[PDB]
């Protein structure tokens, strides 16, 4: 067995298939970051750091010796525990199709939110700079009126053009901004369609982020490094409940500072 | 023979084909519910209940014995009798093509209305909770002005987005609401087209329901269980008329409470 | 895995084989009901109810609609927990052949007693009518003197003959009555042999029932429906003991009211 200790969990095979399906579905729906960044293959469990290729000056060991430390970025392992009713698990073999997988959905939504907020806003404790912090283009303010959203977005499209950047540009919106441009309409279309006319990429719902992000998806600018992708593991169990977790280990690198514009309220 | 006792009816083969065609056509046109919910294969005549996979605590038979009743949902058999003129039946072999099949059409419309109102509004006596009652998302009020319909509908699309739900969303409208958004026009399109721009699913005419319903059609959320699909059976006959019926047996299950928004006036 | 969670139990393979053998043996010995009634194949875990094929009038949904609920019988799941010493379990791999399986035997005897008392005396909370309650033939009183038992039994054989019933008749006795007709002797035979001469079926020891039952085993009159047969499942464990359970889910149907005579003291 492995670190998931999956065979020790009192979960049947059919219940496991339903839990895997629910977690994978809810996660994909709430991920916006993997649609725009380069996603590496999983390095594996032993992978601990990503080389940046830079060098750090250290106090010379002896006379005439020049020493340099190799710089690297550590992976962070992110774990979201959740708790399942054993009655709901037992219902699945009897043929129930409405078993309560709400904790699985909440854990997948929380893991997806962490991953997206780590990619776009950073996680300083894990030495990850967000796309918002690593952007060299000027930051823009989103207006109160949703009918004035496409104007400011177009100004962001000016900045990537002034930065000398090609590629399909894509706009990612926070859930508040996505709702505002979805529910306001002008001439038989919502403002989301007006945003769709400005770019050759995609208007992407990004419920974890704040503000908005416009960026190129030409490739090679944004890199998500995975040691291991999302997995479900077993912690402990009692007569009534099974404690499990969702787990993934990653770091994020931004190679190109001028490939994005961040917007705030 | 079977319970339809079809060979006992004084109905010719050509008349039977015309009656089957008329009933099937009028039924499909008036069904909205089967277009959005999962529809099972017919279980058969012996099928009486659907297992939910839950357990009900009962008074212990003896000391040290723990007993539980299996929970289930009963099927309901729905029968709509109708009456045909025997002269109209006899006209069909002579080559008439305008035989009065209005009672067949009224029976098919009434059966379709019952089935749709059972799926969406429930039938408490049959222990069926409607989609409106089983929805956990907040209920919305439809405005008087049809030009303000797409706004509220978009708010419903916000709620499924706040519920963490994917899939093609579909909007079902009552006949009053469908007529209101069909006959009012803005900038060369009716408001029904404005509703069509908001979703990747379908604006569906639902003449049996009240208000409106917005919901996902990703699958696995709404389940209609059929023991036997719609069939035409023979009751009795006299010199002038044949009494027949339309009959179907079903139950409805909603597994996912947050997959729908109900709207009312 | 399944709902038994059998691989989570700290029970070795040899100990499992001994426990299965002990439980199966003690159960068969104490079952009288399955020898006389029709026993269905196991429906499976999803099976929750048995259709009776009857209809229940419900308040009409709308005008001109006739509604009927399908009638059914719910299954009941019967669970008997028991507790095993872990030292006795560990003794089995070392080659012990006298490991204390008394709790397994007591659980199997209690499960068998419940099943037989449910078949013959009913379980009202599970909507099961016993054979004694569902019998339309008159009830008889068993005499105090065991030498007068065969007389009354013969009167019961008159009643099934007056009911117009064929087939091998079988007599089931309570443990008190079986002991009384076993230990009293007349002319070199116990009274049990005198009972054996009256029928072409079998004198059956039935320690769970009260009184006596005479009935035909021609088939199709008494039906035991099993969702799942007897299984051993794992609940929880500590350093000293393993808590397990015996479990079976069933209902009982009597189709033929005149196929039996019940006797009481």
């Amino acid at each position: 067995m492995n670190n998931l200790y999956r065979d020790l969990a009192p979960v049947t095979e059919a219940a496991w298939a339903e839990i895997e399906l629910e977690a994978a579905r809810t996660f994909k729906r709430h991920i916006a970051g993997r649609r725009v960044v380069d996603v590496s293959d999983p390095g594996g469990p032993v992978t601990a750091a990503v080389s940046t290729g830079r060098l750090i000056d250290v106090k010379a060991p002896t006379n005439g010796v020049i020493a340099h430390l190799r710089a690297s970025k550590p992976l962070v392992r992110l774990r979201v525990p959740f708790t399942l009713s054993r009655n709901e698990i037992d219902d699945v073999e009897r043929g129930s199709k409405d078993s309560d997988w709400e904790p699985v959905k909440e854990a997948a939504k929380k893991l997806a939110f962490v991953e997206d907020r780590t990619i776009f806003e950073g996680y300083s404790a894990a030495s990850i700079e967000g796309i918002r912090s690593a952007s060299s283009n000027p930051a823009l303010t989103l207006p109160e009126d949703p009918r004035e959203i496409p104007d400011v977005i177009s100004q962001a499209l000016s900045e990537l053009r002034l930065a000398g950047v090609d590629g399909p540009y894509s706009v990612l919106l926070s859930a508040d901004v996505y709702t505002k441009v979805s529910e306001t309409s002008d001439h038989g279309y919502p403002i989301r369609e007006h945003l769709n006319r400005l770019v050759d990429g995609d208007i992407i719902w990004a419920p974890a982020i704040d503000g908005a992000f416009v960026l190129t998806t030409r490739g090679g600018d944004f890199d998500l490094q995975l040691g291991t992708d999302v997995a479900i593991g077993y912690a402990s169990h009692d007569t009534d409940t099974v404690r499990l977790y969702l787990q993934e280990t990653l770091t994020f690198l931004c190679y190109t500072a001028e490939a994005s514009v961040a917007l705030s309220h």
